[PDB]
């Protein structure tokens, strides 16, 4: 897969995290994009998570998207960059 | 292996992991399959961990059985996603 | 590598981990268990972290001895359950 | 890539890193390196994390460059091991 659309894939998976933990969990659009960015990276810091029913079930989501989503995009990134 | 028994495994995976942890630690069903994917997932945030002696035993079995699963399902299904 | 030959790795791991974390930290040899598997799958929910310089460099060292050896394993195991 | 570039790039971001939480969220220099090692192993236990828009922004140009880089790394360290 080209390396210029697994980078789109990566920011789609980018913003559909952060709007949505934004909005589901109603934390700012700074701290919804490093949530976004710490849970896809699985770096899972804890220090914000979802409280509602809602927000576990769209992390769920993100999970099963971004994980992959992002693993292939870091190392075609390595590439470029090594 | 073909692509939906991946599917099979995982699914298994996420049953065990969520009845074990609802049943040993107490946590709702929500919580307890949000706590199972968090954990399979490796991502961890540490929201929701076991706090006896049974649930880290079956903590480690799970995180022993259920990563290597999820992480092949995660790639199966970027193939299809992709 | 011989899949028995990794299994010895990985205990070996997990011995050298829990015994550290259990004589640097001063948890019991149970939580120490706990955390070892915890760090070395990565999964870190922090609910058990070390707190004193020592610990840090214990943990460090685990990491990077730990990590890769716990991934090689999973996926060995992949094979004999699947 | 030749093992000893790989670690040369490894040790650049553990001091990219360190120095980099240490500057912008004031931790000593120690909790700093043990962060950075928890943050690019992607262990996460969230007992350190940043608090500043700064620190957050920082910490996710470290999990794009970093993580990528310890997986190659630690990989690496497992044949000269093994
Ligand atoms: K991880
Ligand atoms: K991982
Ligand atoms: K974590
Ligand atoms: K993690
Ligand atoms: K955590």
């Amino acid at each position: 897969v080209p390396a210029t659309r697994i980078l789109l894939l990566v920011l789609a998976v980018i913003i559909y995290g952060t709007a949505g933990f934004h909005f589901i969990e109603g934390e700012s659009w700074t701290v919804s994009l490093y949530w976004t960015f710490v849970t896809i990276a699985a770096v899972g810091y804890g220090d914000y998570s979802p409280h509602t029913p809602l927000g576990m079930y769209f992390t769920c989501t993100l999970i099963v998207l971004g994980i992959g989503t992002f693993a292939v995009a870091v190392e075609r990134l390595l590439e470029f960059l090594i």
